[PDB]
């Protein structure tokens, strides 16, 4: 439909041209619609923003859910999850561009926003963590928070850092190695 | 004189914090030090220059007091545990610095953040120092991928920070800096 048209172009424009500087305008145009049929379907930028955000998370979480199922130790779960993350990024490069750089809003009201959608895909490392305690896979007493951001941010960051070398290498073939380092840490 | 030029940079630092970059002008920030509009530009060419310049003069005078410290300790573990524990102690000091570092110095402009990021070699270097001598002691293991290690290292204590200010600094951060040295040492799993 239009609605998606609308989305795909925004991920483009933003990317392109970063989140302040995009142009509602230049967004209808490259989706192929009037000026004021985005408005039919969104209130402004700051809406189009999150719902390109929600919409893509919203997604990824219910196809990594069921997919979760079919792995048994947290190790497999976390295995699928990051390579997953690193394949969705690496499929398409805008969608790495938005989730690095331009969803990285330092207004707090936008932010807030922001980070509500991350929580569940944090969510569904604080299950692995927990289930993994509960079986005796994972340490006793670990901070189930504290290893959520850990992995979350190692997964980020590797993210980051390939965004940053214009993702001239392959993403997707450092999963394992991403997994290994979180599981068994740097004395292993 | 460095010490205008410093006042102007510490300054700089309690307004893009107070107000956030977009709205830290350079009028805000002779205000905020005390003179005029003229005397920040015999310093500084716009408010591009004054973020990058604190960014270098922090984060350097962060890593010689680091590069000073660690030499006192002996094993790569015990020099990682004092980068964690002086990371969160600087933020976690002044919570003004933590806003700069976690929100405001996270720029959507590429070319600005390639002159940020290539501030930040220099602490990332220290966390390369650390590993590789760690492999070639033992300590480590070999076959370790240095800079996806790094990666989790900074990874790890940045996001750890990140949520700490997004919790309003709601809690302790310097003491969670042994929590946070056992994972990325002996990882998840038991
Ligand atoms: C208030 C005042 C401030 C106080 C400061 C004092 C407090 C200090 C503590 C606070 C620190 C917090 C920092 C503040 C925020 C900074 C900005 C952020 O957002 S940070 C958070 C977000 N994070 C960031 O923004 C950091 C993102 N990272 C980077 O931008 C870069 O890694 C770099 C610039 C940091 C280093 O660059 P470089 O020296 O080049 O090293 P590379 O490895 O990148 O590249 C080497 C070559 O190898 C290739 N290769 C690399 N990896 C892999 C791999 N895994 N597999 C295969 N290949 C790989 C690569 O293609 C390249 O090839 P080529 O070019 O030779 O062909
Ligand atoms: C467009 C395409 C999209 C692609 C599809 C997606 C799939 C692939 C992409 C992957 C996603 C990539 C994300 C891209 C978006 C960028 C957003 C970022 O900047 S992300 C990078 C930067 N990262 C971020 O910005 C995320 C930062 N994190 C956060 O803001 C939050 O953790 C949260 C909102 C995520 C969850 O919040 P919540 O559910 O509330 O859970 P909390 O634990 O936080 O809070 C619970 C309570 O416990 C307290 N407490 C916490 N720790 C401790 C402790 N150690 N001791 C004692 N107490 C502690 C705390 O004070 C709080 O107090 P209260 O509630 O009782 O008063």
């Amino acid at each position: 439909p239009k609605y998606m048209q609308i989305i795909d172009a925004a991920v483009e424009v933003i990317a392109e041209n970063g989140y302040h500087q995009s142009q509602v305008s230049k967004i209808a145009k490259q989706a192929g619609v009037a000026d004021g049929t985005i408005y039919l379907y969104f209130k402004n930028k700051e809406d189009i923003l999150i719902s390109l955000f929600k919409e893509k998370m919203g997604q990824f979480i219910e196809r990594m859910e069921e997919d979760i199922k079919e792995k048994a130790t947290a190790k497999e779960k976390l295995a699928l999850v990051i390579s997953k993350h690193f394949s969705l990024l690496a499929g398409d490069h805008n969608l790495a561009i938005v989730t690095q750089l331009e969803l990285r809003q330092s207004n707090l009201e936008l932010r807030q926003k922001i980070n509500e959608i991350l929580k569940g895909y944090l969510n569904i490392l604080d299950g692995i963590l927990t289930e993994g305690i509960q079986s005796g896979e994972i340490k006793e007493g670990l901070d189930v928070r504290l290893a959520r951001q850990m992995i979350f941010g190692t997964i980020d960051e590797t993210v980051t850092t390939w965004v940053m070398n214009d993702q001239k290498y392959d993403l997707v073939a450092l999963s394992n190695s991403v997994l290994e380092l979180l599981v068994s840490g740097i004395h292993n």
